[PDB]
């Protein structure tokens, strides 16, 4: 029987930032859904958010994540930022009074941290019968972060914060996670003697430590090994580190999983994107959002991908895209753009500065040049000409054939089979079989540029 | 007098693909590839690779790289993955039964191996007079290689696989490389007292190391301090991690050369890739297949070139390109794409948003915007103007100047020193120093936009 | 009171160039130029440059730097390279025989070296009244590098070339800096006892330490904990690294100021660039020059920018540009290039496949696809249709509707709130509010294709 907290009250100072700290984004997803995904996970009884400036976020959690994580998430208000011990006495507010179960607390801003690491924590709290159990870690640099004090014995007195005593001596390089198992009274008595008077003026949840000790209580300290599941995000600097160790370990997965990934350095994979076995990501590439590659593609150069649906053995080298979809063997690339709504089917094609908006486009049709495609359908095995616009819903059959520099101005219907010359601008519908034409003919003007340029070409038309 | 045995039977099951893990790449060549040019140049008398699935392979051996290197290399069969040891036994069977030379022992999945490496073992395997030499190294993590164990006295006393013993002690650091030199005699003798009880269920050639011991005959280890020439690719996350290795050596090969790249850790450089003094390559670069840059060059950022030939003093920037040749001092991109067959002449320009396929441009002419030219050849001196299209053996003639908008459906020769209007179809020849001309006149219809569009640009036709 | 020289007339012979070593760039600035301007700020009395080949660099110092940082800076010649100690001589005769300050000595080739490093020097030479202070940091690669030999005191005894001595005994990771302060009578003395007989038969700068040692004079070694502040480049490998890790220290700069960058391994930012607060930057994104972002900005994927400034609120997404200026809240991009004299309103739009060189855009006009603007004016509130060119001064006013496929041949006035039809060759002015048209009208050709294509879509026209 657990509660947990996850504390987003503070301010975010060093961020920078108009956006609280806690939504800025890695892979996906803010910090605050990637912690409120691992919770969920653990499906505790009780789950509490301590917010401050509470609007432009009570809004996300539950609105879009307790329903899709399908479990109720209480919001608790902390109105200043009195302190990470402050915040906990607010989250503490929506128990009933009566409450018995453990308490956990987090913060906000440690987005690795995952399920086990929390499962073990309740597991060992629980085995030693503590009073409380403290995640810690160790790191070659510890700044910012409360450092572990260990008696003689290696037993552990109490967090000391980066701004507080440990003066020369903050050399110590075991850190405090900021994750936490409590007894539940052992914690409403120890925050009950939390005063103020330190470096920050604040009252520390660091604190209780050294309170329980006290009262000769059991403290538990526990070493994550993989510090990276534990590390905390107080700046812009922190937080591309951690995206980019998330990145590396998204990228292991899917080569461990059959996907030939040339440059990981270079390779950005949202957590949430699916590839199948045997496929190439050729470096420079992002595949982002809800983004879904099938088996033997080849995903080329310097790709961007946002929620984009590619089949098997399909091609696409140097696109930007987004909310679309990519038949099975089609080839798009290089230098394509696709804009939302855009629908290749099987084996289509669509060439080097083509960009397509809202259209479909039927099974095994080619656009491969310098043309754009806008809310337009077009049907199978047809051929849409070089240096072409579809100008806004236009409709062309299967098998046609229209010609480089066609204008079509839409609504225009071109039938099956149907052809269009080069440079014709088409506002009428064309019959199956048909071909339309408006170019006026060829004229000639001999020995022009003698006359008219006489340097240059003049010679040699000599 | 040496034979050497590449061994590549085995089923290669953490790459998670339908393509035998020996064809794998990295810098242009396969694994399998890269082993036998080593050997190759090592040149000994007897080279064997031992095959499993033998026809989507044996092809490639000799096939491409015997006659590629001029010398023999037999294929040994093993039918079924019973071992390295069962591989070695297979690899025997393509020598006379009478054969006395030394035999060389490696794998086909260790790509970074060198003949120097190679010669080295040879070399301390004669000079000490050993039954066997086993190349080891040591490394930060060690998982998957089988661990030396040494006696008291820095003795070689076996070697132990990651699935089998060294439980808790799998601690040990120096590792197997795989690559060994025997005695034939004391090879066929240990061989024939191998058995199969361990951790795989196989016969492990590194089983011999102990063997030969207990007959009293020398072992000795021989430490490789480079670990990346001997390390091993058994999954797609060290695939690409040696790739990388193998890209920061050749990337430095380069840049001690006279070659400035901006960024090593995003510039690909396969092995074969020649360069010249002074030339610069910007970020996000690949130089691919049998590429060649002349000197003073610029590879400009996001460039992609397999089998380009670019000569001195030109620029190639954002370019996506492939069996084609830059003439010196020319332009290309940005944002500009070569199929094969281009060829383009000294002082040449090919501008932002041009494809070129199969096409002849000659010395200091000109294609700088948004056009196509497919399998046309092009004078020198001569000027395509912008947002045209080669429709398709089109031929053009030198110190031409063409309209922007100009369609040219094939065949069409237009003579030198001719000119095009804009807005132009040519569909038959244009003599030299001729005007082209189609498009109709301009009509300006006053006061349209009041009647037809009562809103907006209505005012201020007001 | 010091006089302060800096060593730049060596050959530079591992740069493999034509270009003197002390003129290659990082960051946006020359070797030189960092150098020049650390000394600038420290401010001494007098500053002198060793040149040798004095034609080729004489002009950029105070040509360009002296006028630049308002200060005089002299130059003094040595003719040929006979070595450190040489060069320092040669620096000395562009003082007075009686001159009588300090003296500080640096390399043209260590580039991140600061003022505050040198203004400690200078304090701890004074503070400890020394004959020779050295500036000396600790490296895991100490290759190149004179080593420093401590007597058993750890009393700084000798400086040892790479070349010469400390034969296996290279194994010292102490370095010598090359960065020094002297007393200027105890450096004229040391100088004059200089013989060359050694490895590289030269008169070394580094015997100087050992030299006043013997006249029992005060040598103070002083230890950079930062090595980066004082490491040097002899070749394109040191270049390339020296550049990675000053970007990514300024990354680090705008991260803590501010601005989200992806993945600062692909963000190159030279010093000098500005980035307002909130703006985001993503990966493969090169921001060149004098470059000035403001802030809520999005550079988006594969961006490159030299010189040019981008208001608050606007999106810039794989473009290539220079010398420009993107108004507040517009977009750019995907897929497109700035020419020099580009200005774009705000609320401006340049789409993918979009060129414009020396053109005026006014505020929330539209350039979406496919179109080459160059010399053009352009009001506000206009759209050009996709697929035009503006074939060079034309001037198009406010509120303009341009059809898709016009053709605008220079000069040319279109007055606000004009048309043109799709596929219209202007060639002379269009009146406000007036529709201007050339394209014939479309002709459909019934059963053409079964007659003269007969297969293929001749079914279905069936
Ligand atoms: C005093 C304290 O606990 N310090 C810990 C905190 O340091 P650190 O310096 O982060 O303390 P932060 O300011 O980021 O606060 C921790 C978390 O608590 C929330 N918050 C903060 C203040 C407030 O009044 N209300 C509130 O809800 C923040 O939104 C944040 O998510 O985390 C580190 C690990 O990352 C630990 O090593 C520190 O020991
Ligand atoms: C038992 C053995 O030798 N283990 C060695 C092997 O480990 P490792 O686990 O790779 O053994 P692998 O499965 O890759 O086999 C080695 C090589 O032998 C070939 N092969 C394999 C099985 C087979 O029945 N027939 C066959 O020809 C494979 O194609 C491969 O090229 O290489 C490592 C270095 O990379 C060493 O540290 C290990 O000590
Ligand atoms: C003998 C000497 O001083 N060696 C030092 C030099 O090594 P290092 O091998 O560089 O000596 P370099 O050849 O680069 O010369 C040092 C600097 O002096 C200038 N120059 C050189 C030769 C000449 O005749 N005239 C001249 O003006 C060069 O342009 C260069 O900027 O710098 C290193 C740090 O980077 C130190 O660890 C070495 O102890
Ligand atoms: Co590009
Ligand atoms: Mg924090
Ligand atoms: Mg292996
Ligand atoms: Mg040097």
């Amino acid at each position: 029987d657990t509660a947990v907290l996850v504390l987003a009250a503070g301010p975010g100072t060093r961020m920078r930032s108009d956006t609280p700290k806690v939504l800025h984004t890695l892979a996906g997803r803010s910090m605050l859904s990637h912690v409120l995904h691992a919770i969920a996970k653990l499906a505790p009884q009780r789950l509490i958010v301590v917010l401050g400036h509470d609007h432009q976020r009570i809004a996300p959690l539950v609105g879009e994540l307790a329903d899709t994580l399908g479990r109720t998430i209480d919001v608790a208000l902390q109105d200043r930022p009195l302190g990470t011990g402050h915040a906990v006495l607010c989250g503490l507010s929506a128990l009933p009074d009566d409450y018995a179960g453990n308490v956990v607390v987090t913060s906000g801003d440690t987005p690795l941290l995952d399920a086990d690491t929390l499962a073990d924590l309740i597991a060992t709290h629980r085995a030693v019968s503590a009073a409380v159990t403290v995640l810690t870690t160790t790191l070659d640099d510890p700044f910012g972060y409360g450092r572990i004090l260990r008696t003689q014995d290696h037993e552990v007195m109490a967090i000391v914060e980066q701004t507080d005593a440990t003066p020369s001596q903050r050399e110590i390089r075991e850190v405090n996670a900021g994750v936490y198992a409590f007894d539940i009274a052992a914690l409403r008595s120890a925050l009950s003697r939390l005063s103020s008077n330190n470096a920050q003026q604040e009252l520390y949840l660091t604190d209780v430590i050294a309170i329980l000790r006290s009262d000769g209580q059991t403290v538990h300290a526990s070493h994550v090994d993989d510090s990276a599941l534990v590390a905390g995000v107080n700046n812009r600097v922190q937080l591309a580190e951690l995206a980019s160790e998330l990145n590396r370990r998204v990228v292991a997965a899917h080569q461990l999983a059959g996907v030939t990934v040339v440059d990981p350095a270079t390779t950005w994979i949202d957590v949430d994107v699916t590839i199948g076995r045997d496929t190439v990501i050729h470096p420079g590439t992002q595949l982002l959002g809800r983004t879904q590659i099938g088996g033997r593609c080849v995903v080329g150069p310097d790709t961007t991908l946002t929620d984009v649906a590619v089949g098997d053995g399909a091609s696409v080298v140097r696109t930007h895209g987004s909310s679309s979809s990519i038949g099975d063997g089609a080839a798009v690339g290089p230098f394509t753009y696709l804009r939302p709504g855009t629908a290749l089917g099987a084996d289509g094609k669509l060439g080097a500065f083509v960009e397509v908006k809202n259209s479909t486009i039927g099974t095994g049709t080619k656009v491969p040049h310098l043309t754009y495609v806008g809310d337009a359908d077009i049907g199978e095995y047809s051929n849409i000409g070089a240096s072409s616009v579809f100008v806004n819903r236009t409709t062309v059959g299967s098998h046609v054939r229209t010609g480089s520099d066609t204008m079509f101005v839409a609504p225009v219907t071109i039938g099956d089979g149907a052809y269009t010359g080069a440079g014709t601008v088409v506002r009428e519908d064309v019959p199956p079989g048909a071909l339309a034409v408006s170019a006026g003919p060829q004229r000639n003007i001999e020995n022009w540029v003698q006359r008219k340029r006489p340097g240059s070409p003049a010679a040699q038309a000599s």
